[PDB]
């Protein structure tokens, strides 16, 4: 499109990921190995606001960007993922996520949404860029016959489309999240995909600022394959370009342009999984593609890295509440920690393993 999010910002890089990478190098003993790994702190991430805890991190962020933007000459941009809702991965095995339709879920997600709204209000000289709730919609098309997704069906699109109306106002740039080509770009999940991001981008008034879809957010596919990955079988649509140019036309056809994101973070090597469907922790993960607008396709207005890698998916341990079984899994590292808090020994294999090399 005409207007690309990152054209002529600067992104405003993670402190927290910087942070992480730093400690990360020091824990890491092979000094080539850690000069490249110390080079991490400078790709730029997407920070997830994965609870209310996180808004106030959200707000020193714009005012930091603000600040860095008139000392360097620059306009800046920040990087967030919005993911909380209630009942929120409604497929997935265990319960996560600190709010739930059965408890007024809707309306504190509401107010989630309003103390971020209130933060981005004071800092219009910054430019935002929002991935919208991972693992939600992509479930709406092929995971109704999961009874909590059911359930869960009519709050997670209202919720989204009180993200999507309320940030809109505020004028930050969105890319609802689109699952993967593995999840909906099967030829045959493709139209009521559309359908379903149609509907969403209707209700939210079809805001310009509505700019498309994430796809790939935490996982591991190539967004240009060399040759399809074994897991990939009966889906001709064996990799992000694929499903993008197949999905997008039937977006252009409603009246919607949309361009699109891809998280490849984690997709430097590929064929490392036994089942497409395998999401946690996958050994042998290498950081992927770095972000960039250099995109090779007109759908595509930027790489990104969406998910941190470094950051568990998920325990390994049984005992947890928040125990995933697919984090057990042959192909899932193990032992691995609780999800979001720092897993060393696979950042350092994402580093080792990188391609393009770092």
């Amino acid at each position: 499109s005409a207007n690309n999010p990152w054209t002529g910002f600067q992104i405003f890089l993670s402190p927290y990921y910087a942070n992480e990478v730093a400690a990360a190098a020091k824990q890491i003993t092979d000094p080539t190995l850690s000069s490249k790994a110390a080079s991490v702190a400078n790709i730029p991430t997407f920070t997830w606001l994965d609870s209310v805890a996180k808004i106030p991190d959200l707000g020193t962020y714009l005012a930091s960007a603000s600040a860095l933007g008139k000392s360097t000459g620059t306009k800046q941009l920040v990087q967030i993922v919005i993911y909380d809702l209630p009942d929120r991965d409604c497929a997935a095995k265990a319960v996560n996520g600190e709010f739930s339709i059965a408890n007024n879920g809707q309306a504190n997600y509401e107010n989630y949404i309003d103390q971020i709204v209130a933060q981005i209000q004071q800092f219009p000289d910054v430019r935002v860029v929002a991935v919208i709730e991972p693992d939600s919609l992509a479930n709406l098309v092929t995971n109704l016959n999961v009874q909590k997704c059911a359930n869960a069906k009519t709050t997670y699109l209202a919720s989204v489309n009180y993200a999507l109306t309320n940030l809109a106002k505020v004028g930050v740039y969105m890319y609802m999240d689109a699952g993967h080509a593995g999840w909906l770009g099967w030829p045959a999940n493709l139209s009521p995909a559309a359908q379903l991001f149609t509907q969403v981008w209707q209700n939210a008034g079809k805001s310009p600022f509505i700019k498309g879809l994430a796809t790939n957010v935490a996982n591991y596919n190539a967004l240009q394959a060399a040759s399809p990955d074994p897991i990939t079988q009966g889906n001709p649509n064996y990799d992000e370009i694929h499903y993008i140019n197949a999905l997008a036309p039937l977006l252009q056809q409603a009246g919607w342009d949309a361009t699109f994101i891809v998280d490849q973070g984690r997709s430097g090597v590929q064929n490392i999984r036994q089942q497409w469907g395998d999401w946690c922790n996958i050994k042998g993960a290498g950081f992927g593609t770095r972000p960039t607008t250099n995109t090779g396709s007109q759908f595509i207005d930027s790489i990104v890295w969406v998910k941190p890698g470094g950051e568990s998916d998920g325990t390994s341990n049984s005992s947890s509440p928040r125990y995933d079984s697919t984090c057990s899994l042959p192909d899932a590292a193990q032992p691995a920690p609780e999800a979001g808090t720092w897993f060393q020994a696979y950042f350092q294999t994402l580093v080792s393993a990188a391609n393009p090399p770092l």
